[PDB]
């Protein structure tokens, strides 16, 4: 449905501020004027054959899912910019970072389902993202997480995120997927720690095949470290599935102080029913699954 995509001009909207730097563009805050009116209306812009580019341009604006961000709209001219709904909460990667060991268990393990929901509905498309980390996961609340960033890969390397298959003959599956899947739970659990920090990598395929793997995060179980560790089987089809994570991490969840060892965690619940209600009336009012609260 081509009705997904709106074509924008660069003459109704501006560039305003830079949001991060990355290989494949630039993210910025902006503005969009409707023509004819007076509004400036905040958006996110990301500048990076046309019709190669159109066909998936399309693809990524059919995604219609409350855990992946959809693209709205795009401008071709000498460059190729995407408009996209703006998050001001930003990456989630960021967020642990600045909330370190101030995360909830409640949060953790909730996030990990939406990000597994996201990718599963992904999988169903029979579409691969390719690009899976914390760093392109955004936070629309605290509550409510979205995977972004689907198309880019394919349309335009992060190794030490990648499965070996991945590595060694730049295979992508939904299994590959899950891998990455994987490592950014390890970055989620570990508060934004660099993944095999220290390590050039050109090594990494030589470490993954001796069998090393990412080290369990302090406040992992062992039964939770153990899906990171599936997710990492050199054998991709031996791998959980998405729809499996879903499920293994919404039971998690129901008992969360079982599966996630976190000082203070007990006054880092999830917001009342007041709070939740404030928070969705004034950034979330999109359709989504309630989350995971504890039994």
């Amino acid at each position: 449905n081509q009705a997904l995509l709106r074509i924008l001009k660069e003459t109704e909207f501006k560039k305003i501020k830079v949001l991060g730097s990355g290989a494949f563009g630039t993210v910025y805050k902006g503005l969009w004027i409707p023509e004819g009116e007076k509004v400036k209306i905040p958006v996110a812009i990301k500048e990076l054959a046309n019709k190669e580019i159109l066909d998936e341009a399309y693809v990524m604006a059919s995604v219609d899912n409350p855990h992946v961000c959809r693209l709205l709209g795009i401008c071709l001219t000498s460059t190729v910019q995407l408009i996209m709904q703006l998050m001001p909460f930003g990456c989630l990667l960021d967020y642990v970072r600045e909330h370190k060991d101030n995360i909830g268990s409640q949060y953790l393990l909730n996030w990990c389902v939406q990000i597994a929901k996201g990718m599963n509905y992904l999988e169903d498309r029979r579409l691969v993202h390719r690009d899976l980390a914390a760093r392109n996961v955004l936070v629309k609340t605290p509550q409510h997480v979205k995977i972004t960033d689907f198309g880019l890969a394919k349309l335009l390397v992060p190794i030490k995120w990648m499965a070996l298959e991945s590595i060694l003959h730049r295979i992508y599956t939904h299994q590959s997927d899950v891998w990455s899947y994987g490592v950014t739970v390890w970055e989620l659990m570990t508060f934004g720690s660099k993944p095999y920090d220290g390590i050039p990598a050109s090594e990494i395929s030589s470490i993954l095949e001796k069998g090393e793997r990412l080290p369990q995060p302090p406040i992992c179980t062992i039964d939770v470290y153990m899906i990171m560790v599936k997710c990492w089987m050199i054998d991709a089809d031996s791998r959980p599935k998405f729809r499996e994570l879903i499920i293994e991490f919404s039971k998690m969840a129901r008992d969360p102080q079982r599966y996630l060892v976190i000082q203070g965690d007990e006054r880092m619940h999830l917001p009342s029913p007041t709070d939740s209600n404030f928070y969705r009336a004034l950034m979330d009012e999109e359709d989504m699954d309630d989350v995971v609260d504890a039994d």
